[PDB]
């Protein structure tokens, strides 16, 4: 459902159309309360935008290169470029809301 994406392979995954990614930690007991809720967001949106995943332990350039300081943070992408942050927990309708917002 979720697509695990690394410093390695961002920049092609990223790239064109709508990608939420959510840059998570297995440390925050935050991010494990939200990716329920994004496997769900991204089955109703399979085939409008696609979610991402991006352990920030394991690609801490990308965090960096987009100033991730705190977790979970949600960006929403279009067509490569950052165009919405979400920091926190949110529920599925306020991520809809925001997805919607950009297609």
């Amino acid at each position: 459902a979720i697509v695990k994406v690394t410093d390695a392979d961002f920049d092609s995954k990223v790239e064109s159309g709508v990608q939420l990614v959510d840059f998570w930690a297995t440390w925050c007991g935050t991010s494990k309360m939200i990716a329920p809720v994004l496997e769900e967001l991204a089955a109703d949106y399979e085939g409008k935008a696609d979610i991402l995943k991006l352990d920030v332990d394991e690609n801490p350039s990308t965090a960096a290169k987009y100033e991730v300081m705190s977790i979970p943070t949600l960006i929403v992408f279009k067509d490569g470029q950052p165009v919405d942050k979400v920091v926190g927990f949110q529920p599925k309708e306020n991520l809809a809301e925001v997805l919607d917002k950009h297609l």
